[PDB]
């Protein structure tokens, strides 16, 4: 066969069961889709998003397509992570067939549901369901690398789901310590030991999502507002952190912040990311 | 004397190409961004041109800094010519990294072609336009620059039809390093890579001839996309079986043979950039 | 609890595999350097036992340390067999890192062959050798690890004449991934690695039943260097070519034909690390 | 032709005029030969220094040894840098032909003629040779990053060269500017910035010059005595440096602890260096 990739029949989707359809994006590595998949499971067609190479791809784009496969398959079904649905790998372009999210990304989510519509509680609730899939994530044993809410995207039901994991990576036995040196991750999510000490562990994932937890409560801020990228190398190791967000409680502020701590091991786990959180929302919930 | 901790910026300074950013007026966004913006005496100190502005985005990786600045030294490098998107200027002090180049009102390579198809480009035209960008590489060869990213959808058209190669963020200087067995070339276009780049960790001249080549097939297309209804993932083992590309309708045997001179399996055996522009511009006057 | 700043190391607890450093005696000297040492109690808890200490030179990178920490990772994974250089324990926590390992005193399989050709290895004797080394195999694919370093100096001797795979360092867990197009292999021996691992961005098991075969080789030649007379300088266009090592001196046809079975240029086409053992001990019963 | 390399016939050497002798080592990447080399310059055959790759050579080594030669006949010809003599690239295995020198490296030269023979005077002129030797380099837009007393070379006449350009990068128009990881640099000899910056000035070249310093006056030393490569990240981070050789002037002592500042900019020049250098060295030379 002219193709590469080994067969995985119990993932593979037939190419004639699939119509793609309208473009949802391009991500500069490759494209995604809408698409109608007959049977992926009920011989009924249902609405999916299809992942797959442009013309000018690069081998990087193809690794990182078949890393977030592969990757998907390893961390298994949960309600706040995007599901993998199918791939069509053989014989034609690799298509890599996945949950579709009406909603799309989070921060354009939060932004058009922003005030002259999103109430606290929701804020509250995006922050608890995205520590819960960060806590099952890590328990899978895999970091992440890339948490942003460009990269979280929101269901019909307004479900949060991780998604994006194509610079993840596998730490069931080897951690990559002082040999991961995390150039291609976005530096403005980045834990200080990411960007400059050569290794990548749950603990950075928890800074990344602090960050996050800044733009939910921004509601899709940008952010170290009006710190270029340039000046945060610096910046950061003289111990500089964001503000509080206006539509945030000294409580929330305070998890920011900690999970913001510059050792590592001062910073919560998402374990007790999701308990906190766990209290705080249903304190916020209407319980009339 | 300066004093420590002035500046919390990383980039070291270059006065003669430093633009005051004041005097820059950024507009609306046409890796990271490029938008459109007006630079006031950047050219009459008084008068406001038009220009295009590359900088990253509040994503950005340590790659996409490293690629911008490396773009930015690369230009400076390679300098001025007919067929190169122009450096103007820079601000890379206290604040965000700005690489001031010329605009180029009518897009990409790929576009323009494709706006461009029969339902007003001319067969005259798109020679014109092959021969341009073999001068500019034929330039950039001499100057010992490999660019590595060569793509009709990395050159600009400008208002008066000139074609500029763009886009230098993955190009190096082989002055004096050639980098052999150590440029594993994984960030380049597959579909527009030689077949050394892709399996033998190096990267010459000769291999940005045969991307020349892929470029010249997207020019006869009219924007076309290389090895149509062939996958880049099928693409590694056909290329090593010897696959080469078919024969644009509006392509003379003569241009044809030239593509598939760029394409030879053995480096040496291409055209050099030098050949290609001196049988281009015999092919143009007979045109 | 703990209190910041107790430690200025780096390296997580693993208390199962922590040994004491007050109970380990560095000897002397046999990326880094291993020295033969004493370890109390690391069986008796009062009994010192031989065994070796893989550590940094002063002259460390940060590649060395990766390494060094990577090669304990991997062994961890992996798990005892007969056929392994087995891990003992470490020493992470307050002080320089220490990878206590089995200690072989024939030395490394390419020495130990050379030192008994004819003027004290007998046919039976390679053949046995062979075996142990695809049963090692055998068991570290099944563990889903990829070796990618499988050399003759790479495998260790001990007294009762056992062989045991070693080096770890450039090892990859492939449980679930599998580096597709991202493992360049540039830091790999090139005269033992497949084809697909040089030219193509990929490594798996069938590229280490490739190395197998050149270790193979290695072993009926009595510690033969691979590929004699050609410089690896050549080898990259010569193994494109179709070229394959001759059949050793002290080789039957049966034995060559599984070398050349494990340098079929389609990976599939190899025998599998599980159809080695049976083959080979089949033809170590009928010897 | 099977083989890769280009011609470059104004280096080229015959290899029938060149006789490969006994064995000056193995530096896992490679090994160096002495050889006698015909003509290689009269006709007259002079002692040399051959390196090769060995058996187990990876593309790695290969792409080191082949940066090697053509660093070498960017940076020209200096007193203080082994110089390049020929090579022999084309039909056979690559051999870079250098100038041989007998008294070996630095570090092992240092040891062997330490008191219970080298003077205080000889030791300022072995760090003055070697300032001006990397001001040199410098000169040419060369960065080593690889500068240590193991790769400094000595020859019969004392005279001291500075070796190894394997790792040496040509920054004339680029810089590499957050893309130089430096994983692969000696850690007791690296600048913080190279270290957790993903950067490499000729700045940083002049902290490895104040180690090398620091192993001159300590007639071979190794650096950070006791304090283990794994600790040293943080030890950096926190300000620690070596302290003052016993045989080293408090002048020449905060010299290296100017080498040693944090902030790039704030070390001095290889220039200045040479300079300041040449002054101590004229008053410590008997005039008499
Ligand atoms: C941030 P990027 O690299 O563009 O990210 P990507 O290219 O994966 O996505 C491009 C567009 O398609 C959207 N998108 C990606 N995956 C899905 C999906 N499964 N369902 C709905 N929209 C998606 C994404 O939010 C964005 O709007
Ligand atoms: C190939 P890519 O990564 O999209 O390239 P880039 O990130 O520079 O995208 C810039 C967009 O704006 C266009 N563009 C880039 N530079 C200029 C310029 N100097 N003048 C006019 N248009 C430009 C370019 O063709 C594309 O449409
Ligand atoms: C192939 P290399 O990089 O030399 O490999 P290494 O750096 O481990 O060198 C170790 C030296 O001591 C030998 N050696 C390594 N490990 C052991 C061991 N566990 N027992 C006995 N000898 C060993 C090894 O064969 C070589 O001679
Ligand atoms: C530190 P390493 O990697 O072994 O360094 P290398 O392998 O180049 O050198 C191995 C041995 O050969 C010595 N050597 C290297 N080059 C020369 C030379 N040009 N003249 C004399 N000895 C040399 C070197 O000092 C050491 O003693």
């Amino acid at each position: 066969s002219e193709y590469e990739l080994p067969e995985d029949p119990k993932w593979e989707f037939p190419r004639d069961k699939l119509t793609l359809g309208k473009p949802l994006g391009e991500g500069c590595f490759g494209q995604v889709v809408m698409a109608e998949a007959v049977g992926i499971d009920p011989k009924e067609a249902v609405t999916v998003a299809v992942k797959m190479l442009k013309d000018d791809a690069t081998e990087k784009d193809l690794s990182d397509l078949v890393s977030e496969m592969e990757m998907m398959k390893m961390i298994g079904k949960h309600k706040n992570i995007i599901n993998l649905l199918g791939a069509c790998t053989q014989d034609g372009p690799l298509y890599v067939i996945v949950e579709y999210a009406s909603k799309g990304n989070l921060r354009e989510y939060l932004r058009a549901r922003r005030p002259p519509q999103m109430t606290f509680k929701d804020l509250v609730s995006c922050t608890y369901q995205l520590a819960r899939g960060m806590e099952y994530l890590a328990s899978q044993k895999c970091i992440h690398r890339d948490l942003t809410a460009r990269n979280v995207l929101v269901t019909e039901n307004n479900v949060m789901k991780i998604a994006d994991f194509g610079l993840a990576r596998d730490i069931n036995n080897i951690d990559y310590y002082k040999k991961t040196t995390n150039g291609r991750l976005p530096v403005k999510w980045m834990a200080p030991e990411a960007l400059f000490d050569r290794v990548y562990t749950h603990q950075s994932d928890v800074w990344s999502f602090g960050v996050l937890m800044w733009e939910i409560f921004t509601l899709g801020g940008s952010p170290y507002p009006g710190i270029p990228v340039e000046e945060l190398f610096k910046l950061l190791k003289e111990g500089h952190r964001m503000d509080k967000p206006a539509n945030c409680t000294n409580e929330l502020y305070m998890m920011m912040r900690d999970c913001w701590h510059a050792v590592p091991s001062q910073r919560p786990t998402f374990k007790q990311l999701v308990e906190d959180l766990d209290r705080i929302l249903t304190l916020t919930t209407n319980q009339e």
